[PDB]
């Protein structure tokens, strides 16, 4: 689990979005595993606006943060789950590291701010859904 709170928005993994998230829907993209809902309180997370390929992510299954090198956002093939059939997930970044399903939502950060959230894993690779291109989260 995990979310990003920025301005009057809440960014979550689309597959973990709640009834409240869907009742206050702003934008969702199944191909990215992202959903943004509106909030009443003001969030103060800072979104990174950069091309960093190194950062640190929170891994709840180890209660630890790990430093990683990660690929630029791209279309990557992802195996089926109870939420999606096998498909290409877009805007995804991979790194070598540990993850388990419950780790989705963990934040990846660089020196500039939030980069994305854990969204996929398997075979010793962890994938992060990028949010740096969503310039509207700040306005
Ligand atoms: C962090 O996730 C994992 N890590 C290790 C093993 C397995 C996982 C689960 C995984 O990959 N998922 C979770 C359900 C949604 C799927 C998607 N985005 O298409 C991805
Ligand atoms: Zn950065």
């Amino acid at each position: 689990s995990g979310a990003i709170y920025v301005g009057n928005y809440r960014v979550v993994n689309r597959h973990l979005a709640t009834h409240n998230d869907w009742a206050n829907l702003v934008w969702e993209d199944s191909s990215r595993d992202l959903l943004v809902s509106s909030t009443t309180a003001q969030g103060c997370d800072t979104i990174a606006r950069c091309d960093c390929q190194t950062g640190v992510y929170y891994c709840s299954s180890r209660r630890k943060h790990y430093p990683v090198s990660f690929s630029k956002p791209s279309l990557i093939f992802v195996e089926a789950s109870e939420y999606y059939p096998a498909r290409y997930q877009s805007h995804l970044m991979l790194a070598v590291g540990h993850s388990e399903p419950g780790d989705c939502g963990g934040i990846l950060r660089c020196q500039h701010g939030v980069v994305g959230i854990v969204s996929t894993g398997g075979n010793g690779l962890v994938g992060f859904a990028d949010v740096r291109d969503l310039l509207w989260l700040d306005e």
